[PDB]
């Protein structure tokens, strides 16, 4: 499976049936059809500054991995009983600026989405465990919009030429991801599906409101990693996005008033 014409999302049924299912994800959220939610609790992300390890082109995303050996870096609150913690981020970004982004608000799309990926280690043993369970992860997403240069990105976009090919990684110390958090931590948040095979129906998602923003330079950084290995013929990694699934009546819930 991929991104490409033959292999892309509207043929991943053939392989993974679970693509059809109930809870899929992503969704255009229609903002005005959230119900807003006030017993939820108050969103806390807290993350260390140096539990980062590396970043790599794994052929889909350039993703960056965690120490996730205690509760050090976690995601609280909101709709999660408990912490869960962070095994790692990536990105979904588009060939061009108007697309790119997996989930939509009310229709719109934005150039890249970044999901910060977390499992419910207190009660499951390994991410793959939790991944087939449906309380066993939690990712939260956030819209990227091309603007002002944004500071911490940039240590991110200089580490991108050296992991440009497929199966490629780097040593990648002491980057906090509260750096690419928005200064407001409302959120939309639905029962979904991991948006790439298996398509496991075990994620709690929470999409953050408010997306921050990176210049077209940072941005250009991303559309310049390749889909391709070294040797191979050169596929720049973009549209790697699968697009919004049916809703089937789930309801997604606001922490906040449109
Ligand atoms: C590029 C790639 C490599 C390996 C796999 C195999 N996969 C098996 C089940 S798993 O152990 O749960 N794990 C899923 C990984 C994942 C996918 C999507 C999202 S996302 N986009 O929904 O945030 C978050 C996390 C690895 C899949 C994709
Ligand atoms: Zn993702």
């Amino acid at each position: 499976w991929g991104y490409g014409q033959d292999d892309g999302p509207s043929h991943w049924h053939k392989l993974y049936p679970i693509a059809q299912g109930d809870r899929q994800s992503p969704i255009n959220i229609i903002s005005s059809q959230a119900v807003y939610s006030p017993s939820l609790q108050p969103l806390e992300l807290s993350y260390e500054a140096c539990m980062s390890l590396s970043i790599t082109n794994n052929g889909h995303s350039v993703q960056v991995d965690f120490n996730d050996s205690d509760d050090r870096t976690v995601v609280t609150g909101g709709p999660l009983e408990g912490p869960y913690r962070l095994k790692q981020f990536h990105f979904h970004w588009g060939k061009k600026h108007d697309v790119g982004s997996e989930h939509t608000v009310d229709g719109k799309s934005f150039p890249s989405e970044l999901h910060l990926v977390h499992w419910n280690a207190k009660k499951y043993s390994t991410f793959g465990e939790a991944a087939s369970a449906p309380d066993g992860l939690a990712v939260v997403g956030v819209f990227l919009e091309t603007g002002d240069e944004h500071p911490s990105m940039n240590r991110l976009t200089d580490a991108l030429y050296m992991v440009r090919f497929k199966g490629t990684k780097a040593q990648f110390s002491c980057f906090n991801p509260k750096s690419l958090l928005p200064a407001s931590r409302h959120y939309w948040t639905y029962p979904g599906s991991l948006t790439t095979p298996p398509l496991s129906e075990s994620v709690t998602w929470i999409v953050l409101r408010e997306p921050i923003s990176i210049s077209e330079r940072q941005m250009g950084k991303f559309r310049s990693l390749l889909f391709t290995s070294e040797d191979d013929e050169r596929i720049h990694m973009v549209n790697n996005f699968r697009p919004p699934q049916p809703l089937k009546g789930r309801v997604v819930k606001a922490s906040f008033r449109a």
